[PDB]
């Protein structure tokens, strides 16, 4: 079950104007909820809602997983704003990030050092705020990273695949959808998901940014990216890479997990040279 709490708002309170995309659980929405936030009258959010088809199990499990944002306090992650468990569609709304996710923003740019040192400081911040409150995310990557009005970068979760980076997944039969270009080696070999292997996947990140979000090992299919990633191979540095990106993604590479910096590390790393 799932015990209704301070962060429901009445349905009346939120209006959706148009869809985003697809979503796991049903339609995600753009949209506008009332009176949700302190000295504001109206907020703009996203709507996640739960398929009318789908089952009883299936909207209490989605109200709980979401429950464990309602733990969560930093500024770099996507902000849960309010749910509505009651009747038909099971909602949860959140902060409106009105750029959208960083690889097609990054894309869209087809910058600096210090706008890419930026950008990588606020996803290390969203990143060792999850890892501590013991959240291992298991899907960083540039498209799950999301983009606000004012150019700030915060950790969310676009699902897994939209379609539009449906390459970004490989199928392991039954298992499911694998993100093997942003797997550790310990994650691919072991299915071992530690912060450690989340600082690998940051690695990946910063190799987006550096490169404005090629696919990782081009050229290579997924089971040669397995092999390749699993024998001890790296990604090559990005063109016009400058040398501090590089040195940390390297950091972020070490094959033993515990030679890896943690997200505090890369920060004060980061903080250091600004
Ligand atoms: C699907 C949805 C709403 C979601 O549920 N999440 C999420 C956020 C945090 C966590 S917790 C974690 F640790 F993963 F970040 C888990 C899911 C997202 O990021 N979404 C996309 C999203 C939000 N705001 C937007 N603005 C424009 C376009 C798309 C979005
Ligand atoms: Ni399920
Ligand atoms: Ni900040
Ligand atoms: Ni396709």
């Amino acid at each position: 079950v799932y015990v209704p709490d301070e962060w429901e708002v009445a349905r009346e309170k939120i209006t959706m104007s148009r869809e985003l995309g697809q979503g796991s659980f049903g339609m995600v929405y753009e949209g506008v909820a009332k009176g949700v936030v302190k000295d504001e009258p109206e907020t703009r959010v996203a709507i996640k809602t739960v398929n009318e088809a789908a089952s009883m199990r299936e909207r209490i499990e989605f109200l709980n997983e979401a429950s464990v944002m309602k733990e969560f306090n930093c500024h770099h992650v996507v902000r849960l704003l309010g749910v509505v468990s009651q009747g038909q569609p099971t909602l949860v709304i959140m902060e409106l990030m009105t750029r959208g996710d960083l690889k097609s923003y990054l894309r869209s740019l087809r910058p600096s050092l210090s706008k890419m040192i930026q950008m990588a400081g606020e996803i290390a911040d969203g990143m060792a705020y999850l890892n501590a409150n013991k959240f291992v995310h298991r899907d960083l990557a540039a498209r799950n990273c999301m983009v606000a009005e004012d150019f700030t970068v915060k950790i969310g979760d676009f699902g897994m695949t939209r379609d539009i980076y449906e390459t970004d997944y490989y199928r392991k039969g039954g298992k499911g959808l694998l993100p093997v270009r942003w797997m550790s080696p310990e994650s691919l070999k072991d299915g071992v998901f530690t912060t450690y292997s989340d600082v690998w996947s940051f690695g990946v990140v910063l190799w987006e940014i550096a490169t404005l979000a090629e696919q990782p090992y081009q050229g290579l299919s997924n089971e040669q990216v397995l092999r390749f990633v699993m024998e001890g191979g790296l990604l090559d540095k990005p063109d016009n890479c400058p040398d501090m990106l590089f040195e940390l993604m390297r950091m972020c590479w070490q094959y033993n997990p515990k030679m890896r910096p943690s997200f505090l590390e890369i920060i004060s790393s980061i903080k250091e040279e600004m």
